[PDB]
């Protein structure tokens, strides 16, 4: 991913990737939303 994000001009917002906010519980508060990470893992739409 990282590599493909180099080739399509996209290294500065790899490096800005961090836990988006509608995961992370409050910006203050490091706290996480486990649940919501499992649904949307079992809601990720695999290639073939």
């Amino acid at each position: 991913i990282h590599i493909c994000l180099i080739k399509n001009g996209m290294d500065h917002m790899y490096h800005s990737f961090d836990v988006p906010k509608c995961f992370m519980g409050n910006p203050i508060t490091r706290d996480i939303n486990w649940v919501m990470f499992r649904e949307f893992i079992n809601s990720l739409p695999g290639t073939d």
